């Protein structure tokens, strides 16, 4: 074996994470369809025949080393009904790049889970297993849904105190809401994140509706509510909204987008941190977005300044 051989063989082109995932950033709209282009490059007189497909060991080996015994953490294989993508490609004779197109169609996927789609390359050719890690032969794909109301939001605003009383218990600097639809999302209440195991029981939804509170001004109608009967969810205000947008003063292709949520006021219970106990809380307040959008970029494009990831 020698290291010009295994550079003559074929690989993908991916900057992964600090994870070791890439992430692919698709649009919850009417669909929640995008198509990503995987890079193949070709290291080194034939035209070649290369074979993608999913890798059923990666993801078990990714986990355990990224994140030890902590299964919550996990990313779960992405189930075949949302993605498609050519098992076979030929890359022809003096080119040495190719495109893996990866059609992923993510309406209902339930966004607090994480997800991925491990993929190898090889010819049908047994030097593809070896040295696959160093040679790049698998890609890891995350999909990260995003509407015009999700991503990482300010939370500061958000007091956590128990019910009855304002005395401050709990806040977070970023609340992430994650996306159901275009117009739904869902935060977690009680401080839960996704790294939380019991963070479904803590699902509080979002609704962006497009009714003005007053005909006359700005401010918009929201829903919020609770699945999980467990929480004793109560809200004391139907949430409002606004949407405001303006153009950098310096940086004239900057768009600063400011999303403001207020009249947030419920109560929930924390049945699950204290052992055989449980605690009667309140969240009120608001939150709110600024995102810094290079509007000469496609979205899918932009940093996470944009808050959307």
């Amino acid at each position: 074996w020698t290291d010009e051989q295994f550079k003559q063989l074929i690989s993908f082109k991916t900057q992964p994470g600090g994870w070791g995932v890439t992430d692919v950033h698709v649009r919850y709209a009417n669909s929640a369809k995008y198509t990503y282009n995987l890079p193949v490059l070709v290291s080194g007189t034939d035209d070649r025949l290369v074979s993608f497909s999913l890798r059923d060991d990666t993801l078990d080996i990714l986990n355990f080393e990224k994140f030890g015994n902590r299964p919550e953490l996990y990313f779960r294989e992405l189930p075949q009904k949302y993605y498609s993508f050519p098992k076979e490609l030929t890359i022809p004779a003096g080119q040495s790049h190719a495109l893996l197109p990866i059609e992923f169609s993510l309406d209902g996927l339930d966004d607090s889970q994480k997800w991925a789609l491990p993929l190898k390359v090889c010819e049908d050719n047994g030097t593809y297993a070896v040295n696959p890690r160093k040679y790049y032969r698998t890609a890891v794909l995350r999909p990260i849904l995003f509407n015009e109301f999700s991503g990482r939001f300010s939370g500061s605003s958000l007091l956590g105190t128990m019910a009855g009383e304002s005395d401050i218990k709990f806040s977070s600097t970023e609340i992430k809401l994650n996306v159901v639809t275009d117009s739904i999302v869902f935060f977690y209440a009680g401080q839960r994140t996704e790294d939380y195991e019991d963070r479904i029981n803590y699902k509080v939804f979002l609704q962006f509706t497009g009714d003005k509170v007053d005909s006359k001004k700005d401010l918009y109608k929201m829903k919020i509510w609770a699945e999980n009967e467990k929480l004793k969810f109560n809200s004391y205000s139907t949430p409002t909204y606004k949407v405001s947008s303006e153009m950098d003063a310096t940086k004239t292709y900057l768009k600063h987008t400011y999303i403001v949520i207020s009249d947030i006021d419920f109560d929930f219970v924390d049945y699950t941190s204290v052992p055989n106990y449980e605690i009667e809380y309140n969240m009120k307040g608001g939150l709110s977005v600024s995102r810094d959008l290079d509007t000469r970029k496609p979205d899918e494009d932009q940093g996470s300044d944009s808050k959307w990831w």
